[PDB]
């Protein structure tokens, strides 16, 4: 239990990836607060995957769209288990589409929930961290890599993740704050499942040959995470299987 | 004991951050053969190997690695940390410091590379450590170290094509001192268990990445 009595803050915490981050969590100690945009019944079986197994959750509908449910629901959180010690931000949105086609709704929600929530739920968090705390986005081997058309504001709003990381983890390196920006590659997922030809061509491009798991993405947080890690801040970290070669 | 039944070769393992690895995989469950400067140590009922020998030298290590598989049967793990570190300008550095950086510093990483993957199970995991040098040069005098270091990015990244489809991952750790964001240098047992996670049946979808680990020096 290298996360007994810690407090978390999942964004984005009920499906895929989010929802193996929030278990891992809790299965190292640690209590935990997650966001969830869509499905009441999903977050309940993620809350329920948590306290079956003795863990501590908080569930908490907030679209990562509006700055006002992030700043609110990190209060929500912190009212219930008191100040946080470690924050995911797990948002993310995409839409294909070329640069000559791409729509203006959808750059302006991938700007609004990959991006300036990031920013957002990180500053609300880091008013309520304790020193010694530890902040993750969850970014994007396109940051690295981008070898198809159709990606490029995506691209856009996850290499943003850079130099966020950077310049937080100065901000708040004099409070023993880490900030990192774990780069996945692909992961499957309901949405991106490891099937089907699109997956074939993923996998060609990358060196391991099969999809991550999202499993495998909650390890590598929860190491992040936890008290071996204090030295870690400012980096992007890849996890991606040789996309990004 | 998420290492037990595994086997490790640590290149440079017998003091700071090599001793740290060489402990931390050995109490993960590992053997452990590590290199140190044909003699070696070992315990009766022990799994702990340490092989004089000079990263220098091509067929001492070359023999090492073959020695560590004669104990022990094929490796699972290869950390590659040997290293020289010489300051001095461009217009001052005296070649045979080039030299000797160069072949310490990058040409026994890939030969032990080498001789490890012909001896190497598939699923297995080589890490490099490098530093942070290759991406952050704030001073002069580190030219010849500082290239020896970014030139483990290019190894990485193809070492880790070569070798993914026998499912065996290569990564670059990149240490920064053992600027600062945290305020504080980096301790032994940090760098370890870092390489410890990256060398585990959790990390097998890592690969080919350069990964620092620095308290934020090169932000």
């Amino acid at each position: 239990h290298p996360l007994q009595g810690k407090v978390a803050f999942v964004q984005g915490g009920s499906r895929g990836i989010g929802a193996a981050i929030v278990k891992r969590l809790a299965s190292e100690g640690a209590a935990v607060a997650f966001t969830y945009a869509a499905s009441a019944d999903r977050a309940e079986a993620v809350a329920s995957a948590v306290t079956t197994a003795g863990g501590k959750v908080l569930a908490i509908k907030a679209d990562s769209a509006d700055a006002a449910a992030l700043q609110q629901a990190v209060r929500q959180a912190v009212s219930h288990f008191g100040n946080l010690d470690i924050l995911v931000n797990n948002a993310g949105v995409a839409t294909l589409g070329g640069t000559e086609e791409l729509a203006l709704d959808d750059l302006d929600r991938m700007l609004a929930v990959n991006v300036r929530s990031v920013f957002v739920a990180s500053q609300e968090a880091a008013r309520h961290m304790n020193d010694g705390g530890r902040i993750i986005h969850i970014g994007s081997t396109n940051a690295e890599r981008v070898p198809f058309g159709g990606a490029a504001v995506y691209a856009m709003s996850k290499s943003a993740l850079v130099g966020l990381t950077k310049g937080m983890a100065r901000d708040l390196g004099p409070r023993s704050i880490t900030v990192n920006n774990v780069q996945p590659g692909p992961v499957d997922t309901e949405m991106n499942p490891d099937a089907g030809e699109l997956a074939d061509q993923l996998k060609q491009l990358m060196a391991i040959g099969r999809y991550g798991k999202d499993e495998e993405i909650a390890g590598f947080v929860a190491y992040l995470a936890g008290p071996q890690a204090g030295y870690i801040t400012g980096a992007s970290l890849s996890i991606d299987g040789g996309f990004s070669a």
